[PDB]
């Protein structure tokens, strides 16, 4: 199932979505927070390219949906060397 949304939220795209559809998600807000449009936004443009990478590789998708973003950040729920 799918825990947290916070990814998906920030690019505005249901997590239903499959890796293809999750881009499209990214290039909408890309444009959105595009640093060359009016309403560029550094800030929010990192945000949201962090939200794709992490939801672009399908193995840092899953562990965001099964453990969440800490996990995906980390590349699994465990840590170590």
């Amino acid at each position: 199932s799918v825990k947290e949304t916070k990814l998906y939220d920030l690019l505005g795209v249901s997590p239903s979505a499959n890796e293809q559809e999750l881009k499209k998600g990214y290039r909408k807000a890309a444009l959105k927070y595009h640093p060359d449009k009016p309403t560029g936004d550094t800030e929010k443009f990192k945000e949201i390219s962090e939200a794709f990478e992490i939801l672009n590789d399908p193995q840092k998708r899953e562990i965001y949906d099964q453990y969440g973003l800490e996990a995906a950040r980390s590349g699994g729920p465990s840590f170590g060397p």
